[PDB]
């Protein structure tokens, strides 16, 4: 009596689904991922293998427990990428985005404290299990899956919370939240407000760090290397804020810190940020291309500020997904009636995606 | 900068008695955090560098979809480790411990479902992006800070949760859950039990993967390379269950999630398992020495199964933590009233901890 899916307490949502198991995807094109195609320069790779090679043995027991150089390096890069003059005393680093979110919640959240988060429809919000009372309002516009800034503010003045969560740009549509609008919230926020600029590097739009100096006792901006720095970024997490906040972090320092090698890898990655910015510049342009291109083909495309685009108005989206698959393109069914999510990629890939889009569009009534 | 800590709405809770500038924790011996202190090998390093170098430039194209290479290796590594026969069809890997816990939750939890976990669990209440409502419960024997199985089964029947997390070896104490005890719990699970054996490579008590093929529709156990592998393992998590659940993972996974670079790096480190195992053996060796040595000095030590020892019993834990630091020894106050967690380190570091223990000993609760 060997055991199968029917015996497992699966989520109902997933019953009857044939698992597309085996490596059943010769698919030249994968645009369902969440990071970055652009391969790494032989130059950047040599830096990594040098750097890592050097630290691995000798500095194994001697990591910079305070991630100073890395933090300065990040600060460096940020000041370039955003234009806001940043320094080591504004940056704080951790293993992942979850860790830095964890640290913040120990400084400003926890038992007795309360937070509220805003999520457009179909988003996936973090689950916070330390004593902090969190509530998640879904407040999108029945329109574009963007954040209904109006209810958001009203929700803040009413719930008067210790911490506020926003994503910008956010899932699922890749909408940014306009600076004016941030301010509107920051104005009514009584405590901390954390803005997740996970995708910030792809946004054609002033970064939220530009408002730090204006709201330094309130705003903290999260961010991550996982998106822009495929190679060597170690899926790292950092924050930008007033030097004082950084200080707050140092006093709730986690039971783990950043590997000596881990740190070096990340630094090497930053050392070649010129490319992994000019190639991000490459992406945005392409993303915009796919965008206009798709509309011209008759698709409804949700105008995005991320490494991806939400599109369609397909009657049977999951079938469309199968169709893309059967045509060599791997995009993402993200469980939204009528829409699929296609990551932006290399021009040669995007073209293929667009082509497949036409085949498919044509083959429908 | 006109703005300082008094302006920020910190929780009053920690407002005072802080900070603790890291220059004050600049101490020569730091048995404070939970990673392997044994550096990697050049043999290992040069090989992982090469594996990576190669996978980075050309092979960036076609990363193994189902990481079948990697899963094969992992299973090979684990059967050998545990004696229970294991194949690629029982294994599923992913970028970290969050990602496995995430997929597991996408499959068996999510919106509308519940999960319940335990204290003692980790020092950290994990944050994950699932939509699966989790609740943690007091279930530690005051006896020795392990897990109060009877409190736990009592909760798992009352709360009837979809998923049950179980740390084993669990944290503060570092003690595993007796295979019989897991059973008592698995009998009472409605849905799934995940058993987290991150620290398992250090446990003398046998692995829970013994119960998979005897509780196939209930049990999933997870591990990691982050504790045992000095290096290339870094963050990377796998799990072990009846093939049926691996099939389920295939269903919920973001198709090409495990890069050929991260895959190549891990595969290498698995090729040097003998190196890293011999050094895990060293750690256990050392942990035992410390443990007996502490007992001899009259410390109550909680018999550990991980890579640290929780030990007491001080008249005042934070006060003695401070004593240790003064002697140049940094260990962790896990917040327990009489005890302290001291990570097991290199021999020299361990000696220094003991020498310090010797003086500070004049400091435990009498009789």
């Amino acid at each position: 009596h060997p055991v199968t899916l029917d015996d497992l307490p699966l989520r109902a949502d997933l019953r009857g689904k044939a698992p597309y198991g085996a490596p059943q995807l010769a698919v030249p094109v994968r645009l369902n991922t969440n990071e970055n195609p652009h391969p790494p320069t032989r130059a950047l790779v040599d830096d990594v293998v040098r750097s890592v090679r050097e630290a691995a043995i000798d500095l194994h027991r001697y990591p910079d427990r305070d991630a100073v150089a890395l933090r300065a390096d990040l600060a460096g890069y940020l000041t370039a990428q955003t234009g806001i003059q940043l320094g080591v005393e504004n940056i704080w680093a951790a293993n992942g985005s979850n860790e830095i979110l964890q640290q913040l919640l120990q400084a400003f959240g926890g038992p007795g404290r309360s937070a509220i988060g805003f999520v457009p429809s179909y988003s996936m919000h973090p689950i916070i299990s330390d004593g902090t009372h969190t509530e998640w309002i879904e407040a999108s516009r029945a329109n574009d899956f963007g954040l209904d800034v109006d209810v958001a503010v009203a929700a803040v003045v009413d719930r008067k919370p210790d911490v506020v969560f926003i994503a910008s740009p956010n899932n699922p549509s890749g909408q940014s939240v306009s600076l004016p609008d941030l301010c509107k919230l920051l104005d009514v926020a009584p405590g901390i407000a954390i803005v997740d600029e996970a995708y910030g590097e792809f946004s054609s739009q002033p970064s939220a760090v530009s408002l730090v100096e204006e709201y330094p006792s309130k705003l903290v901006v999260t961010r991550t290397m996982s998106k822009a720095f495929a190679f060597a970024g170690g899926r790292l997490g950092y924050l930008i804020a007033t030097p004082a906040v950084i200080d707050a972090m140092l006093l709730v320092r986690l039971p783990y810190h950043l590997s000596s090698v881990t740190q070096a890898a990340a630094r090497a990655a930053l050392r070649h940020s010129d490319d992994t910015l000019s190639s991000v510049a490459a992406l945005i342009a392409e993303r915009e291309r796919v965008t206009t291109s798709l509309n011209d083909m008759g698709f409804r495309v949700i105008p995005s500020d991320a490494n991806f685009v939400l599109f369609g108005e397909f009657a049977d989206a999951p079938a469309a997904w199968r169709r893309y698959l059967e045509a060599g393109i791997l995009i993402r069914d993200v469980g939204i009636p009528g829409y699929l999510r296609a990551t932006t990629g290399l021009a040669e890939e995007n073209d293929a995606f667009l082509r497949a889009s036409a085949r498919i569009a044509t083959d429908l009534v």
